[PDB]
């Protein structure tokens, strides 16, 4: 029947669109083997088309060298856009464009073979077998320049990293040969440094055929595969906010493009990939779509794909955000460049991620000193019989008569001869002396005033009541706004308001403030209310945003960007780190729900925050707010692991603090934002102490004071206390101070003094010695803490204080909870009995 | 013309009907009589459309056309596109009894403990008849056990109403009156605890075991732990991948919250293991309690996709979005999910759309941030009341019957609550260390015989008929037979001697990690590959058969892991929990990457025994050493594991000889103690010709926590000439010994601490007592001053042994932000400075 045949043609059209990719000739190695007739000339309704013409369009679009996955996309306009661009007769590239593609393949393979000759076996993680990644990346960048965009920022692992640096970003060949030689000048040898395949670079890309230029950057990274992914996103988002493009901009161009490269085993196996993809369309994190390239060489070291993933493709995780996926044959450079341009066009049209799965192979072992035939003999027997993409592409151009055999040979020896001359120039250089690496501490140094005036406090207070017309405030939120106006004019300022006084005053001075984390708009402890929601309409009001406008109506240049994060730690912390790298003038704070969950971001803390300056010269001013304290809420609601951050600390790389007063926290944040130093800040913040009526500050503590790294009891600095009566000195940090002070007051213990160390790192050596010198009759000193003996500040202070200050801390003893495997007990009642034991020992 | 329109409409409902399904309980957002061709049969358009609307546009949103396997798409199509038989009155009354228990348990706790956190299931009650349907369907298939992992939402409710944890025990937790067994160790919060029981079918004649594992607050961190736990139980039952049958008769039932399922990367890493040979469990049943909120955060700020379950499309799992206010549809989808899992041994996901009746926690006000959502929730009758009215309307039950059944359950709880309230109050004491809970009673022999060494050596050459060995692999096999009979045994062979001898004794040995079959440093060759055919040979598997041909009962399970740390370490931890008699080792490619599994180390490995009474014997092998390969190829962060150490929770070692590593592994496998082992293993030292052991070190010795130089124990060295004592651990010993030999420094001695934790206090004192003329002592290490063993040893050695270590000084690299320098040449100059200071 006629109605019967038309319906089966509709099923065939759907079959090619949905599953044609399973039959596309995408694998250059062809490792897998398993991978009527009278109706062809009859016409069918689609316009009317002959079945033969319908099928040829479908086979060409879906079953040649490109496997298209797009029918999983829920937006019909996105499916239609792809359908219309892939189901057409494509215009062949010009001879000039083909010669340009060959010039890039030439550079890619000849760079690798040169290094094989000069530095045999030495680790370089060659791109050989995946040379088409260079004309593919060139096509991405050129298409971004065609759209008139501002910058392309790249993040990538080790595979062909040295090739991308030299042949895409423009890192001088001489500098790459200087790393191989191990002859580093003083600039190159600064800090502790990192391996050659982890370094970054920047340059200007000039269009070969077009009239535009675009900036190209490549960020630094650790060995930890995919860990840089959220860092790239944050870095790009900060550059977009600065250019007033994208989400927090005036134009929707998102004119800074993330280009993210991956390896096949890492893309499927590392969870941070899913966490980063999850940020792609979020208001607080979107970058208008990332261009992903997977260098799918169908191996991970010695591991076969069947042991690396539980899905058909290494890119199947990208289906979580409905991204289109293009699987392309790495031996077809024209198809590779075409997919790269289509991906940029899709990203520009829908501001969403696009994934390119480039199927290729690894010419050599995992690293150039490894033999891959021991574990993959069949794969390497096939690779051995293979002509590279450069030679195959050259033969195609010679066959078409576009270039001659002599021209191709000449261009090869010209590039080889070029490398030899740069190689010999570098070899002639006088050898720099090799010295032990030195601390970066002195590279960045801090009179900085952080006090504000009464008018500033009052303005921030009044902003909380300058509600939009007809705004219905929630009845339990209204007292917070009214109490803040009261605190601003009368004092008794609590921690939550002191934080907003610091951020609000920075905004009024013209600073961009970005604050985020889990339920951070309201605050986990219902304390912040950075955003308030209309009880009747759901409309939002952000009081601190009013501080971005001067009293005369002019802008300050400042802004308040406050968001609820996704439920992530690894990607969220990575993003905020990257954001502060991308905009050093921004105040960037990430808040943990509880300090106990920041161990989910351990790779970012270890590999970027604590060590990036010494390793790469990369600076970040990110703040981590870690709610911390022994309150009887259990082992996962007690500790931000102070001891781990103090262990990681070295070379003045981070500032670590546990403030005990609202005003000292205010001055800490203002010093951090205004010091001109780009170094992370770790703050152990309160929970119950937010509502401790003793933990409040006077107006003069904000207007006539500064950050105090060491604090004495107010009875000695302002009261009638006698320091000479003190025979026992208790040294502590954080909320336990208020419990020790309450016990001293109850028992009138004039023989005991409590000294707080507000800044845990760097140790305030001079301030501590000066403070202790004011108590001449001290006979015994104790470090008092809530935390178990193997936790808190004792593991580092117990070793460092008697060493740095021998005349003050020889014989320093510890008062704490016993050493524990978990950060606390799970029972509130057990916590309470242990807490009272510390207080009784301290005054016993 | 019209037939092609119908085929497009059929495809449209199958592909996208889920976008129009009535799944959200809150609701926040002429040709009909003609026949068409669709076994191939003709059907009226009205019937085609009816079947499609019922299957895809009612209370169930089906996502399955993304599945690449056509037989899986057909299977779902044939079961959803049919006229379903309505549940029986008895089954409906049973569903109502489950909703009654779920809601009345929550409202009871509200009345008695109004100011206490319980993370109520209210607004998601259908989770209980849904989980009951999963477990009952598993019992219908005659399976052995259902193992549950879940977060905080309705946890206390699941424990009481699904697993059978006594109400009296849950009420005693709320009362804060814990008896000595309940108060053991440091413990954890009530909504993190586990339980076990036997589920008896209501209508069928089978029973099935049901367990619920413990977890930390870290949402989704338990996911790989559940998988490993189930895989170990399957291997023991001889079911699944390493079993005689393919029933995979132990089922993982994994619950999640909507914001955590989309946001936590460990979800993707765990899903990635689902069909892997070394990790598959024959499919996990996933339930997302999708209450469309994450604390105060709206879904639009939690994910970048339409559904919270879209990550499960990475493995082509079918996804069923179901209306939480339709308990019959919820139970039906639960049974279909179990049937799919049994048919295809692949994961199934149920996205149960529901709401959170109260605030995030019962003390939080959600109307400050979600006023519109809570104005809608306030006008809603719960699922229990709505289901009751449906059954009364149909005339199956009376108003009085429903009222009586609810009063009885309430009255039942009151009586248990008052009984618990009458109990005498236990004294509250500070928590105590778990160290003494596990101790070896007597001396444990780990030495073997020459026959055992030779047997393992010969196994490397007992190649299958016609096997072509790679030419660079053949010398490894030959050198091992040589080492077995003549000595000079290297580290790589000593490891296989330990595992092979355990297999010969009947032990299950599971070893895995990144490129672990061959070994990162081309040193292991646990699996060898035929140069001509690709066929694999595993020499240690021959040790699972005695010389007489009988089985030993032992087995060698060796795998290349996925490129994961978090899920792989979580899995091996769970595997070791699931089978305490197994030897379970996870190997880091380089110790530097284990920080990717920090949540597992912090929340499970180092603390699970003290927190939950949960024991694991997992081994972590962390390649470590300063060799000039950079900050991410140098350190397994010794200092972090030593900081985490307390209460004898873990054994931490850095052996310097192959024989001592052999004895360490054998002691660990045979001691009967279930406590993790952290080993800092070598890289260059694998091929150090000085770092070899004699046959007698394996056959006539034991593990030594402290090692002296052989010149004093076996040679002509004079301990009395020593005035400087160097204490160290690991490979730096060989560099210090070489410098001493070169300069004939009889005034200097080098003592190795092989076992870093627990500190070998007695052996250290006994050893140092044999050097009476020592005037100065130094702790010497490669690692920067804020790293290695110094941060803990510098503080603990002068305290535990004051007469030996008062005035102990450090020789190391300066304190550093990264674990080393990035330059090989800079590493070398720093390495020589340590050696020059030590002998200066
Ligand atoms: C397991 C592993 C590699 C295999 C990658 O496979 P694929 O993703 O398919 O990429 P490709 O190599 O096929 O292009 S390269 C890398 C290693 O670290 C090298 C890379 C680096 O250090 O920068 P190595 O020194 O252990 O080999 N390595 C160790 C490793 C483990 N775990 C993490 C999180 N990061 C890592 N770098
Ligand atoms: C952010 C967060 C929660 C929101 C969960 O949302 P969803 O996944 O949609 O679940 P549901 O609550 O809607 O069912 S509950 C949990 C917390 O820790 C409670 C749970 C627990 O501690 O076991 P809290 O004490 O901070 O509230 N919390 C903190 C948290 C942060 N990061 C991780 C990895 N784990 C966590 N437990
Ligand atoms: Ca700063
Ligand atoms: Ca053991
Ligand atoms: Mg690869
Ligand atoms: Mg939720």
């Amino acid at each position: 029947s006629i109605e019967d045949k038309n319906a089966r043609v509709i099923e065939l059209i759907a079959a090619y669109r949905n599953r044609g990719h399973l039959m596309a000739d995408i694998d250059p190695l062809r490792l897998d083997n398993t991978r009527t007739l009278w109706d062809l000339d009859r016409e069918f309704k689609v316009q009317r088309k002959k079945l033969r013409d319908i099928l040829s369009v479908l086979r060409d679009a879906y079953c040649r060298h490109v496997g298209v996955e797009y029918t999983h996309i829920l937006e019909p306009e996105q499916q239609r856009w792809i359908q219309e661009r892939v189901e057409t007769k494509h215009d062949k590239p010009t001879v000039a464009e083909q010669k340009y593609i060959l010039s890039k393949l030439n550079a890619a393979e000849a760079f690798e073979t040169f290094l094989q000759t000069k530095y045999v076996g030495q680790k370089r993680f060659s791109l050989e077998g995946a040379e088409t990644v260079i004309p593919m990346m060139d096509a991405v960048i050129d298409q971004c320049a065609e759209h008139g965009l501002d910058e392309v920022v790249i993040a990538m692992p080790h595979r062909g990293r040295l090739n991308v640096l030299a042949n895409i970003v423009g890192k001088p060949y001489s500098q790459i040969f200087s790393e191989f030689e191990g002859n580093l000048n003083p600039s190159q040898a600064h800090g502790s440094g990192d391996v050659k395949y982890h370094l970054g670079a920047t340059g200007t890309y000039i269009q070969m055929f077009g009239d535009n230029d675009i900036e190209v950057s490549l960020t630094a990274n650790p060995s930890h595969l995919e860990a840089v992914d959220p860092v790239l996103e944050g870095l790009v988002r900060a550059k977009q906010d600065l250019l007033d493009t994208g989400e927090e901009g005036s134009d929707n161009r998102f004119s800074v493009v993330p280009l993210m490269l991956h390896g096949d085993a890492a893309f499927a196996g590392q969870g941070v990939v899913a966490e980063t993809l999850n940020l792609a369309l979020l208001r607080g994190y979107r970058t208008g779509g990332t261009i992903h390239i997977v260098v799918n060489n169908q191996i991970g070291f010695t591991t076969a794909p069947t042991d690396s993933r539980s899905s058909e493709y290494c890119t199947d995780v990208a289906k979580m955000i409905g991204a289109p996926i293009f699987h392309v044959n790495g031996d077809d450079p024209e198809a590779c460049a075409w997919v790269a341009r289509l991906a940029v066009d899709f990203r520009q049209a829908f501001k969403k991620d696009v994934v390119i799965d480039m199927l290729c192979y690894r010419r050599r072992g995992h690293n150039e000193g490894d033999d891959p035939s021991m574990t993959q003999p069949y794969m390497y027997d096939v690779i051995d019989t293979k002509r590279g993409s450069r030679k195959a592409y050259t033969e195609a151009l010679i066959g078409r008569g576009d270039i001659s055999m002599k021209e191709a040979e000449d261009a090869l020896r010209d590039y080889q001869g070029q490398l030899e001359r740069v190689f010999n120039e570098v070899r002639e250089l006088e050898k720099h002396e090799i010295e032990p690496s030195e601390s970066v501490e002195a590279d960045q140094q801090i009179k900085l005033a952080t006090a504000v005036d009464k008018a500033m406090l009052q303005r921030i207070g009044d902003a909380h009541l300058a509600l939009p017309e007809g705004f219905t405030v929630h009845p339990r939120v209204r007292p917070v706004l009214e109490k803040r106006r009261e605190m601003a004019y009368e004092g008794r300022i609590d921690w939550a308001f002191a934080e907003l006084l610091a951020l609000g005053s920075l905004i009024a001075e013209g600073k961009l403030v970005r604050l985020s984390g889990q339920d951070t708009q309201r605050g986990t402890f219902t304390q912040r209310h950075a955003v308030i929601v209309d009880r009747k309409t759901g409309e939002e009001f952000t009081p601190l945003q009013l501080l971005a406008t001067n009293p005369d109506g002019t802008p300050t240049g400042g802004k308040f960007l406050v968001y609820n994060s996704a439920l992530s730690e690894f990607a969220a912390v990575g993003f905020e780190y990257g954001y502060s790298v991308g905009n050093p003038d921004a105040m960037v704070l990430w808040e943990a729900q509880f300090g106990d969950f920041v161990n989910g971001a351990q790779s970012i803390i270890d590999e970027f925050i604590s060590s990036g300056e010494a390793k790469w010269g990369q600076l970040s001013d990110v703040v981590l707010l870690l709610p911390h304290g022994h309150e009887g809420q259990g082992p996962d609601h007690t500790s931000g692991r102070i001891e781990r951050f103090l262990q990681l600390w070295a070379e003045g790389s981070m500032t670590i603090a546990m403030p005990s007063t609202p005003a000292n926290y205010f001055h800490l944040l203002r010093r951090h934002g205004k010091d001109g130093i780009q170094r992370p800040l770790i703050v152990f913040t309160p929970k119950s102490m937010l509502r401790n009526k003793a933990a409040v500050s006077d107006i003069r503590d904000f207007t006539e004071s500064k950050f105090r790294s060491v604090l004495e009891e107010p009875m000695y600095t302002d009261g009638e206390g006698d320091r000479n009566k003190v025979t026992r000195l208790l040294l502590t940090s954080g909320k336990i101070y208020y419990e020790l002070a309450a016990r001293k007051a109850k028992e009138n213990r004039e023989d005991v003094a409590i000294v707080r160390i507000e800044q845990l790192a760097p140790l305030p050596r001079r301030r501590l010695a000066e403070t202790l010198d004011r108590y001449p009759n001290v006979k015994e000193k104790f470090w008092v803490q809530e935390e178990p003996a193997n936790q808190g500040a004792w593991p580092s202070f117990g070793l460092t204080l008697p060493e740095i200050l021998p005349d003050h801390f020889t014989g320093l003893k510890r008062i704490s909870r016993r050493a524990m495997s978990a950060p606390s007990s799970g029972s509130s009642k057990v916590h309470a009995v242990e807490q009272q034991e510390i207080l009784d020992t301290a005054f016993g």
